[PDB]
């Protein structure tokens, strides 16, 4: 008898998973970010991985420390010493990410990490630290966690590779299952799933092209499509696009990072389009709002947007 296959990811809805923490709130990808988001309700994290000269995985979004810190170089390069000392809010301006080149006065929470500002009550320098991706797991036990696989350049696929493999190992020894992994390139995908076939998974650029455009099905244990909101100026989460997923038992989650605007009119659209979650740049202002409609949340019965 062929195992029943029921996707518990379809009843997960409505989530908020903070993008990076949400990067426009807070600095992104700190346990600080992190911790904040899910106080202020959020329900799952959303994160980058990259790994260190010394092959720890740490948890920052380019191939570079020279955005988000006051340092320079590739992750690649650097011993996780060398990286977890960096301000990882040296250059954050809230509605705006990471921006250097401004005026010191532009940056309310550089500082905080290397012990010049004192940091907001009840957090500690660390939190303003880049972390270990181990660091974020032990800090966060009991929430879900979507974790990207990410590389050193577009055309380097190997530092992908390496990363799926070390992103495998480090998660198969948590016994953890509420995670979804995905990457923008396919074959780490598919090598990941390889070393750790009980994770669930998301496809990434081509595995979306072939089953948006083609109606071609995802990889063998792919729960959601994560998708922008719009890509090479088509609309992708529209309420059609995601009523089909739906019908062939994939959850949804959009992210926006500048495929469209991350403000209260975008978001409840896509929360009409009756995706499971949305990754927002404001978790609290996404909070607010999924409060005020009293929309359904896992857990939590109420409004279905559809």
């Amino acid at each position: 008898t062929t195992r029943t296959t029921d996707n518990p990811w379809l009843d997960a809805r409505v989530l908020n998973m903070a993008h990076a923490g949400g990067e426009n709130e807070a600095p992104a990808n700190t346990l600080y970010a992190f911790k904040r988001a899910v106080k202020l309700g959020a329900n799952m994290l959303e994160l980058d991985v990259q790994s260190t000269k010394d092959d720890q995985l740490v948890v920052i979004h380019n191939a570079t420390v020279d955005q988000t810190t006051d340092g320079t170089g590739k992750v690649r390069d650097l011993t996780f010493e060398q990286v977890h000392e960096l301000d990882a809010a040296y250059n954050f301006i809230p509605g705006r990410h990471a921006v250097p080149g401004e005026p010191p006065e532009s940056y309310p929470l550089r500082g905080v990490r290397t012990g010049e500002k004192k940091p907001p009550p009840g957090y500690q320098p660390s939190d303003f630290a880049i972390p270990k991706l181990a660091d974020v797991l032990e800090a966060f036990p009991r929430t879900p966690i979507n974790i990207e696989i990410k590389g050193t350049s577009d055309a380097d696929i190997p530092s992908f590779l390496h990363n799926a493999k070390l992103l495998a190992r480090l998660l198969k020894k948590t016994g953890r299952t509420d995670f979804i992994v995905t990457s923008l390139n396919d074959l780490a995908v598919a090598k990941f799933h390889l070393l750790a076939p009980d994770i669930p998974i998301a496809p990434g650029m081509a595995g979306l092209a072939a089953y948006f455009l083609l109606g071609v099905k995802p990889m063998h244990g792919t729960v959601a499509l994560q998708i922008p909101v719009r890509y090479q100026g088509l609309e992708i989460a529209t309420p059609e696009f995601i009523r089909r997923a739906h019908a062939d038992g994939y959850a949804v989650h959009v992210w926006f990072s500048g495929t469209a605007p991350d403000d209260e009119a975008t978001y409840n659209r896509i929360i009409d389009s009756c995706a499971d979650g949305l990754m927002p740049a404001y978790p609290a202002l996404l909070e607010r709002i999924l409060d005020e409609r009293g929309i359904e949340r896992p857990g939590r019965p109420g409004v279905d947007p559809c």
